[PDB]
């Protein structure tokens, strides 16, 4: 049947339905609003109020029987409205269009999950640092091009997460307050020659304020776009954590094990353990990248004002939605759940000649040029390669051999754990700088 | 040769040459630092920094050679600050690795780059309110489902396009505050021993503070991914501009005719004006969408710190930041030569029944249910079309027939001049509304 | 709230992997009757696999198969409920094989059954196009570039456009499906077995041309989800277009397509307006289409080898990609049956705009004028038009002679939209035989009869 | 200071002449094809189309020699040729565009350029596989870890795992094979969209530049991008496996795999640490597969949602495809290069196998031979794994009657199942990694890439 495929294609309410709580919320301020402009009684608003509170108890309570043939969440609400209430409910579509209806509810969705997600992000900052604070003293290879660079401490590594997280924090605080005005009063595009007040309604829903173009107030998504993106770039964070943990947790590096809780194996094979939980972080960060491009999409090249492809915005939002949160707090038990293996990591340090750009620093402190520093430790290192040893193992003497401002202070600058010591630059590796971002960190997440 | 393939597949300077103001800016404020903190000579400074100086002038005056087996623009500049200065120019890089001073030098290249998009914007808002106030009495249809739904005025429509590009220079203002940080002074990835001074570059350079974490100062490319979707939605707007003037400038809309300085035509069908400028800017949109997917894929799943292939980063910024500051400037020529067909326009209105909406909110004013306006208006309308007429070419006395609550006032609610008079909502295209939103318009972009 | 708990309800798959069970139960009969035939398990195992395993198809088919999230996933949902059905003999039935090779297998075949309905679905819009095509097949439209008019067209000739479009998507779909049959099945975990499995008996028991020459890639390789994604959102391309001009046709600007009723919406107080939702949404679908092929783009870059965890998230995307292209297809075949076209508008707005110039030009060129002058001397004609308010056709041979002594009596069978269209005589091209001997083709080909 | 009207500020938006020059040598190839047909239509005379197709020679010469300056006033690469000709011959250059159209010559030129781009691939990506199948059979004995989830799961041969990248660039072969041949189809005589009623010959001009056939459809001829959208996404998928190949090699340039050293000349160091080597070109390799994305995703939002039939918006279909051929022509190339510039550390990677129990599935396998059922032969081994654990030992040290305590089917013959060689040696099925099964598949593609 044509309208039964049509019927199909073009119902919302399979999804739309999670809307539920702001279509009331809004439906409710509607009605509120319409009251005090004279346009209902104050009788039928009561009776709206009430009748609207008792469908929100249904659904809460799965009594509530979602139906296609209704369309979408507002029509589903309404229908059921009016069969509880009688003529009243009908009162509800008084200057109003479905138009102006979803982006309020949508908006107010948003506005509701951009929350949450700042919750489970503060979540995760604290992990993170509860895990850096566990193992503060811990001493691991930084990497470049995935070679062994310089010496860290494990916490600095773990802040860099920590720092990349509050610039998605940063980027969610200023989406919401972006979306935080008020498309409602807009009706199918043009407002309303009745005397509604769209700055009351604007107040009871927690807007700033109501949009001053109501041609912008039904077309507009950009509010999708922008969470979409802020979605993905805190994605993409969490790739790259899981990038690292998936290595870390390799036998070549060695350097995490998951707890069983969060990891998988074999029978026969008792020291493998995947960290599928990472894995799977990694994955979906793809998904999220993927909504993004959908709405990008949806929005390219349409006309004003409304248009039926608008519907195409909801699926990407939930989905992308669902998808991060799940990533940061997964992300977050995964933390709570591994330990570094200190000896493994301790025996890989020495052969990397991790020291060698301290070394260096301290022939730039006595007075030498900078390539010239980095010429002889590079002779030196050349030395301890095939001598096979550390350069804290080199004597003074051989030292000199290529400078005379070798002195013996030059055993306080050698090897990792001097090397770490020794970084003193604002926002570096160094014990005294970790230690003072670390209180920095405890201080603002209200660590205990 | 192995050394010719991969050295033209490394090199980055056939690109990041247009980097050079900045990475000048950069080493000038880092040799007065090094300087002030005695790791060179105050002779050593002031060679370097009129060597740049004079480097500087010569890229200005076209008199400069940029060299493939230079890699780069940071050593393009720094081997002929070597042949100009000699050996003070090899004390330049003390303290510092390309890995912080490509992400300073970017940094400063966005932030001058937001600034100036920011102006373009402003430019293309005048243009569209200034084309707003030369039409502003001008009535054309407001659309959903590319349907004609409500009369509307042209200004309130080019007004949706200022509101939206509004919320654009928003993103941008909300990015360039998040980029000002400085990274300068992380080094390789984790700080140094050499007594530099990261806030007092920081300053010199106008970034808010020094980035907290070395790692993150070299890793992070999010200021990247935040322009470019910056650049997105911004593309997004003016593809949506674009399509309704292509619209409006076909026949069969008929409302709008591009001047010859902005159109393409035809001997043979000299009626025949294409808008290739606004087709390409819709078209745009697309590569601006493009430059955002290569980033976002670039840095998934990449592991910590630095990896080469962030160089990738530099292109897609160029591409995306030149293509919407062109899209933003054609589009304010557009703006500049377009006339509206007043009597085509005029002559289309009367047979959409345009004014029914208002009709229908005339019925609720005198105390009709919502359902009952529109059962009303209906058979009004039906009565009327089928003798290809007006609802305000109706008597009185035929109004009655199907209502008693109709009253000599209703003429004042009917046909379209009267329709746009009488919205009166916040936001709405009332002739009130427009002109207060005008006015408001005119005050915000400081036009005269 | 506890960790467990957490990971399983971010792991399991069975909530949309379910839909593989077809597919799943047949490689595992495969996969049994094989191991079978090869000494590794008894043939009353493989008696008593294969008969659980038909009780449990006819059990989810008839809805009674309770799925669970305990069980991860659907080749383990199944497997699990095989052991509670027959007990020991289906313990056997991961006799070498991982769920490695098993998912790759399972996802392959759907593929190939989701492209084989695809095609058959191409096919209806295509007869649905040209049926249309044939029902208005007199009727004259303008052609367009830059969304001006540019030369009249008959309507079949534009229709036959998104006929040609849909055939290159015809054409993709089965060299797709062609490069994805070949079997993973047998590669196990990664590295194959030392077990006498027989590959080439599963792979020709699968309909699979041959067996994968790689254990690795067999487990790590998800080339055919991405060609199915892109040949999915080339086709969304194509959809999109038509959705494009058909909501453009509706306007009533345009005026030229009347959407029915059962597949427009409208308003009660103005009953002129009649939106086509089908038609904006099959254009919006294309892009969660587009989305979900850079979502699996981006999940397979910069993947270490072999079988990795992130694969998991191969099949909802392609799962929505199938189900988003399905839908535009079914519901523009629908659509394209439910339209009519306004003949007496279509014919008035045509006569102004001078679509019968470039046949003019052509006129002027075979008496052998330089192409050069003749675009000239028809631009200045079409002036000498537009002042009078006239079509070309209504100017006297007289106003016409004092342009050229090159124009004769003949010239009037080349003027007006009826006689341009019939002068196009290049191969492909509007005119009137032409149009008829590719709609030949197209009846032809697409077995299309009157009965 | 030169004040610029708004014509000017238009023009340089709209000039393609500065990334469209490119396409000149098909431009003038289409054109040649053109007058011939004319002048055998008796459109032009045979004295016209002499001199057309002698001054395009030259315009050629000229462009192949760099003595032709390209004008962003004459918009693009089609109107700079055919005014360059009209100044070097006159008159008759005016003839070239009867019947023809830009919308009809881009649409040509640009199928004919991608057709020679194609075939470049084809060539480029056989290069590769070979280095790989080299780089195979120097190595052909060398036993690796293969991973799941970046976890030792079994021992396999390096040429195997070379070979899976020798099977991916074969099906990236596959579609630029097919590729070509869905575009190879002429869109000339399509003029603007409809056709022409002047007595053109569009078989002649077809078959002239090598294609198939012309188009069935006018419209469909100078609308349709398919031949971009379908390049773009094979250039994606092969971006995508050049990005694993660069993930794996990067992993294992790492110190921590310590299972490949790069030559000098494919990698970087540091003079302070001369031990680093940087694998900069694999890096770069795995980065450039973004890029090759982002131009998919341009020309496939380009062509959502546009009328037909040709739309100024299909002028940036150009930069993307060629971007996106460059990219992967690079990563390709570079790909090879680095391939034929690595050695194995073959102490370091013999030093790690022994100790992860990788012989564990080879063990139960010799079991299910022996008859016992898949789940009891996990059992018993995963006790005998953990009898390994605890005595810090290998499989291959357990007695024979320890293991007989567990199972009667023991025998002395499981000491020909252990350890990580034997383990090798007896993988069987098709397409394994074990060593016969590998050197049939090594023999295949010797013979198919015809390496001597
Ligand atoms: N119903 C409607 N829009 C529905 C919005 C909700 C929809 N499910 C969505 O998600 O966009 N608009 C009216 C009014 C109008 O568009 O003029 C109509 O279609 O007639
Ligand atoms: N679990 C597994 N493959 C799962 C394939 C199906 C999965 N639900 C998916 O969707 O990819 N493989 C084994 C064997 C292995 O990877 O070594 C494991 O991870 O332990
Ligand atoms: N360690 C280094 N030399 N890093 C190189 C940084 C500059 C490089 N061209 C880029 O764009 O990222
Ligand atoms: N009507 C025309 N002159 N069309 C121009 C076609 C060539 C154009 N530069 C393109 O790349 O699409
Ligand atoms: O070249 C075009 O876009 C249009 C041609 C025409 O008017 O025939
Ligand atoms: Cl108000
Ligand atoms: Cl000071
Ligand atoms: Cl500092
Ligand atoms: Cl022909
Ligand atoms: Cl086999």
């Amino acid at each position: 049947s044509v309208t039964e495929k049509v019927e199909k294609f073009t119902e919302s309410i399979s999804f739309d339905k999670v809307l539920y709580k702001q279509d009331i919320m809004g439906s409710k301020a509607h009605a509120s609003m319409l009251a005090h402009q004279g346009l209902i009684t104050d009788s039928d608003k009561d009776s709206i109020l009430r009748g609207l509170d008792d469908i929100e108890r249904q659904i809460e309570a799965n009594k509530f029987e979602w139906r296609t043939d209704r369309e979408d969440v507002h029509m589903n609400i309404e229908a059921a409205l009016t069969d509880l209430i009688g003529e009243p409910a009908k009162k509800l579509h008084t200057a109003r269009s479905r138009n102006d209806q979803v982006a309020t509810d949508f908006r107010l969705w948003c506005r509701d999950a951009i929350d949450t997600i700042i919750v489970k992000i503060r979540n995760l900052q604290r992990a993170l640092v509860e895990l850096a604070l566990k193992n503060e003293a811990l001493i691991v290879p930084g990497y470049t091009h995935l070679q062994r660079a310089q010496p860290v401490l494990l916490p600095h590594v773990l802040l860099t997460f920590v720092e990349q997280l509050e610039r998605d924090a940063g980027r969610y605080v200023d989406c919401r307050a972006r979306l935080n005005f008020s498309p409602l009063g807009a009706c199918a595009l043009a407002g309303t020659g009745l005397p509604i007040d769209r700055f009351m309604t604007a107040n009871a829903l927690g807007f700033t304020e109501p949009m001053r173009n109501s041609i912008d107030a039904v077309s507009d998504r950009d509010f999708v776009l922008e969470f979409l993106y802020t979605n993905a770039n805190t994605g993409i964070h969490l790739s790259r954590l899981g990038e690292e943990w998936v290595l870390w947790a390799s036998e070549e590096f060695g350097f995490m094990t998951p707890s069983d809780s969060v990891s998988t194996g074999s029978s026969i094979m008792p020291q493998k353990k995947n960290p599928d939980p990472m894995e799977l972080v990694r994955g979906k960060s793809a998904r999220v990248i993927g909504d993004l491009v959908t709405v990008l999409t949806l929005c390219k090249g349409l006309p004003l004002a409304y248009n039926r492809d608008f519907q195409e915005d909801k699926e990407p939002m939930f989905d992308s939605t669902k998808t991060i949160m799940g990533m940061i707090d997964v992300s977050a038990e995964f933390a709570q759940n591994v330990t570094f293996n200190e000896d493994r990591i301790k025996k890989s340090l020495p052969a990397g000649h991790l020291d060698a750009t301290t070394l260096a620093d301290y022939l730039v402190k006595k007075g030498m040029p900078f390539r010239s520093s980095h010429d002889i430790v590079g002779k030196l290192v050349g030395v301890c390669v095939s001598k096979g040893c550390e350069l804290q193992n080199l004597s003074l003497e051989e030292m000199k051999k290529l400078s005379p401002v070798f002195e013996e202070d030059v055993f306080g600058f050698l090897g990792v754990e001097n090397s770490v010591n020794k970084f003193s630059s604002y926002g570096s590796t160094g014990s005294n700088c970790v230690a003072e971002q670390l209180g920095y960190w405890v201080n603002k997440l209200n660590i205990t």
